[PDB]
């Protein structure tokens, strides 16, 4: 099973920058969403979920196929709430129908991260829409009620190591949990990409409680929350070290996240030797737009 990247015919950097810009402009002007969080966080989550289906053992799933457009994956309980990201991207796709679904979904996550003042995420095109019988079964994305051993084992399926895992989890500084979506409630409702996930883990006084859906979560007096899988990053000594490193080094966190997030979005894709170099898109701000 090889998924070879194939550049959308006749497209170049500028074409993709235009799609980036459309997403970013819509992020700016659809700012009311989810009590003024905006769509940034959910678009980051969508990019991660469409990528997180990958299995290194047989090379199935991941972003290449754009199979989130299909009913089985669209309706995965693990993807509850992602329909909002899909709806956001739908007019974007109609404006730029030449882009593959997987390129669009992954590009939305890149754009969201950069537009929320995150690190630049290099991004490669060439994901190709594959048929419905390539859609991965439900159950490939991770549960939140688990411990560090689970997180570590889970992520080995996506060929991620401890540093990559800890880096990627910093995305949980963004957005919030929604009881109706996941059985968890709360979060900072933040839309600026920072290293505050790690600072919060280390600095808050956390109490493990049951929530209204009778799930376990960690709550702070200041009103932040952490999933059991989030908190496992300070229970495990290897993860804790890296948590401390990112809490104390914003630039290192940015750089490591950029690498891990790109890798996440590219898992399962074979890039031929004559493929274009990754693109680094300019923000609206850098374009004076
Ligand atoms: C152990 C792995 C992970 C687990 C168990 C997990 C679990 C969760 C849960 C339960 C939610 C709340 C969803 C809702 O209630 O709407 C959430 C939200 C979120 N997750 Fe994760 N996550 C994991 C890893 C990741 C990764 C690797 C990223 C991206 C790099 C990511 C990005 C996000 C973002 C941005 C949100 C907020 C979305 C919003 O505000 O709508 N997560 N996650
Ligand atoms: C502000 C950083 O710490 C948090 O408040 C926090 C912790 N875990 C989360 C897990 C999922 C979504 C949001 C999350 C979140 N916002």
């Amino acid at each position: 099973l090889v998924h070879v990247a194939s550049v959308e015919k006749g497209r170049s950097y500028e074409d993709f920058q235009k799609v980036y810009n459309a997403i970013a402009l819509k992020l700016r002007e659809d700012d009311e969403y989810d009590n003024y969080i905006g769509y940034g966080p959910v678009l980051v989550r969508l990019a991660w979920h469409i990528s997180g289906t990958w299995d290194k053992h047989d090379n199935t799933g991941g972003s290449y196929g754009g199979t989130y457009r299909f009913k089985k994956e669209f309706n995965d309980p693990s993807n509850a709430g992602l329909q909002n990201g899909f709806k956001f991207l739908e007019p974007i796709h109609k404006e730029f129908p030449w882009i593959s679904s997987g390129d669009l979904f992954s590009l939305g996550g890149v754009t969201a991260v950069q537009e929320m003042q995150g690190p630049k995420i290099p991004w490669r095109c060439g994901r190709v829409d594959t048929p419905e019988d390539t859609t991965p079964d439900n159950g490939r994305l991770p549960d939140a009620d688990k411990d560090a051993g689970y997180v570590r084992t889970f992520f080995q399926r996506l060929n991620m190591n401890d540093r990559e895992v800890v880096a990627l989890m910093g995305a949980h500084a963004l957005g919030k949990t929604h009881l109706k979506n996941s059985g968890y409630e709360g979060g900072g409702a933040n839309n600026v990409f920072t290293n505050e996930f790690y600072l919060n883990l280390l600095n808050e006084d956390w109490k493990l409680e049951k929530n209204d859906a009778n799930n376990e979560q960690w709550d702070s007096k200041s009103g932040y929350m952490m999933l059991p899988t989030d908190y496992s990053l300070i229970q495990d000594p290897k993860y804790l070290s890296i948590v401390k490193e990112y809490a104390n080094d914003q630039d290192k966190f940015f750089k490591d996240f950029s690498k891990a997030f790109e890798k996440l979005l590219e898992n399962g894709i074979t890039f031929p030797k004559d493929a274009p170099s990754p693109f680094i898109f300019k923000t609206l701000e850098e374009q004076g737009l």
